[PDB]
């Protein structure tokens, strides 16, 4: 046949790139210098720790939103979620997406997703995802830890919400900073951000 993508999902315009990625570096500088996180450094590895360095592997170039990983066509569900209307229907057509939140766990950085119900057409239906509502697991990656690999930002997001589902340990700029234990971390965006993308598949 034809072979499909590595994956589908939203691509973020150069703009929208620059803005989150530099929103996502500022956060890993006031996180890792705040008094907060430093107590807890114990229960985030085995003196400061320099968080935009501990993430080393980041997105090279524009940022993205997946939807779903098809491994062109190896991955379950590849087949059938390409042919859906929708996914068709929707190919290279322009989406906003609402960034709520930025968070931080020992393995993964990233920004939290909160789809539309337009764009949640587009989620595939395919025990993480469990008890949440659809879509939860959308997010954009921001960095990883050495010997992680970005499927796991996905999860570390879930476990996070499966948590939220207290109080604020501390106050930054952009909004309220939530230690959730474990290492993980959570900025609630005072102002939800928005970022422009476009619904495509990447091939590379
Ligand atoms: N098993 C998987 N399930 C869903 N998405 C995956 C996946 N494995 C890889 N991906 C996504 O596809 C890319 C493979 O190069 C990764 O960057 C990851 O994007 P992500 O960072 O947004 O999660």
């Amino acid at each position: 046949k034809d072979f499909l993508p590595l994956y589908f999902g939203w691509f973020l315009t150069k703009k929208s790139s620059e803005t989150l990625r530099k929103a996502g570096q500022v956060f890993l500088e006031e996180l890792g210098n705040h008094k907060a996180f430093k107590k807890e450094l114990r229960h985030f590895i085995s003196e400061k720790l320099e968080l935009v360095s501990y993430f080393g592997k980041r997105p090279p170039g524009v940022l993205h939103c997946a939807t779903k990983f098809c491994d062109y066509g190896k991955a379950a569900g590849a087949e059938e979620y390409a042919q859906q209307e929708v996914v068709k229907r929707s190919y290279g057509k322009a989406f906003k997406l609402s960034i709520s939140a930025l968070f931080v766990t020992p393995k993964t950085a990233g920004a939290q997703v909160v789809l539309t119900d337009q764009e949640l057409q587009l989620w595939p239906s395919d025990s993480a995802s469990e008890g949440l509502p659809p879509g939860s697991r959308a997010h954009v990656t921001l960095g990883c830890a050495a010997d992680v690999q970005p499927v796991q930002t996905g999860l570390d997001l879930l476990d996070i919400l499966q948590q939220v589902k207290g109080e604020a340990v501390g106050e930054l700029p952009r909004g309220k900073l939530y230690s959730l234990g474990k290492g993980r971390w959570m900025l609630s965006l005072t102002k939800k951000m928005e970022v422009k993308a476009i619904f495509t598949g990447y091939y590379g």
